[PDB]
């Protein structure tokens, strides 16, 4: 797994076309979402994570939680994202891990949003630019 974490004043998205023939189904209401004062977690789930969905999920929850605690963000947003890796996992595995990370951050006590899997999405973001506002993490099976 590769993750990029961006502490943002706001994050807004609007789903455009479908990228997979069969993407994640959504209410007209989940086509557009927005949060303020939000740690956005762009997650590329990789091939090597199929080995172990739960270790990798727990690791990611932890690593995202610490940074969230450290930057004083109560709001977290999980985003499926192809662009930190080139050896990516098949969608069931990615869907799986992303849902586990989402659920685990709700259980830690954050107000969590996520993005629908398998669309092209239009995005607006304002990135804070203090020292800890943009971080990369690599997470692997030990």
């Amino acid at each position: 797994m590769r993750v990029l974490l961006i502490h943002a004043d706001y994050f807004e998205y609007e789903v455009k076309d479908k990228a997979l023939k069969n993407p994640e189904p959504i209410s007209e209401d989940m086509k557009r979402g927005r949060m303020e004062e939000v740690l956005v977690a762009f997650i590329s789930v990789e091939k090597v994570d199929e080995k172990n969905p739960e270790e990798v999920s727990l690791k990611a929850i932890e690593e995202i939680s610490k940074v969230a605690e450290q930057v004083k963000a109560e709001n977290v947003f999980v985003v499926p994202w192809a662009h930190l890796s080139s050896e990516l996992a098949k969608p069931s595995v990615a869907m799986d891990i992303l849902n586990r990370v989402y659920q685990g951050l709700k259980e830690r006590g954050f107000n969590v949003g996520k993005a629908p899997f398998g669309y092209y999405i239009a995005v607006k973001i304002s990135c804070k630019g203090h020292p800890l506002a943009e971080l990369s993490r690599t997470i692997v099976p030990e």
